[PDB]
């Protein structure tokens, strides 16, 4: 029906929701520390001296393992 | 339809994974360092000595703000 239409629509926003801001393909695990950002995969996050998100120089990057996380990347 | 149904429970369990393990009622917005499990909200969080997932030690606990 067409609310089976919407449930997918909503469904489909909040799996794109979880990907990584800069490469679009792979799931976010990585928080910019300490700042708090939490919206980048581990390759992406590597290279980043300053939060793509509010500029504040990161300090380090901690991984954050998520009840939400789908991938092989995470779930191994 | 059943697709319908189908649909409501995988929202429903996606849903209940962005809650609190602890209290159930509020979103995760919090990690346990330095271990990284991000599995409570901040009123859990700040209550526990140990990480309720691998019992490490909580150094201290970093908040995240997430696209959530
Ligand atoms: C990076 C995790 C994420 N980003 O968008 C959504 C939606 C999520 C899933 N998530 C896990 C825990 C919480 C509060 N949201
Ligand atoms: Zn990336
Ligand atoms: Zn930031
Ligand atoms: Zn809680
Ligand atoms: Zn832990």
């Amino acid at each position: 029906s067409q609310q089976t239409r919407v449930l997918q629509e909503k469904l489909r926003k909040l799996k794109e929701a979880m990907l990584c801001m800069v490469c679009c393909e792979e799931e976010i695990n990585s928080t910019f520390c300490p700042c708090g950002h939490t919206v980048c995969c581990e390759s992406c996050a590597a290279q980043l001296q300053s939060c793509p998100v509010c500029r504040s120089r990161v300090e380090h990057v901690q991984h954050v393992y998520l009840p939400t996380h789908t991938s092989l990347l995470n779930l191994t």
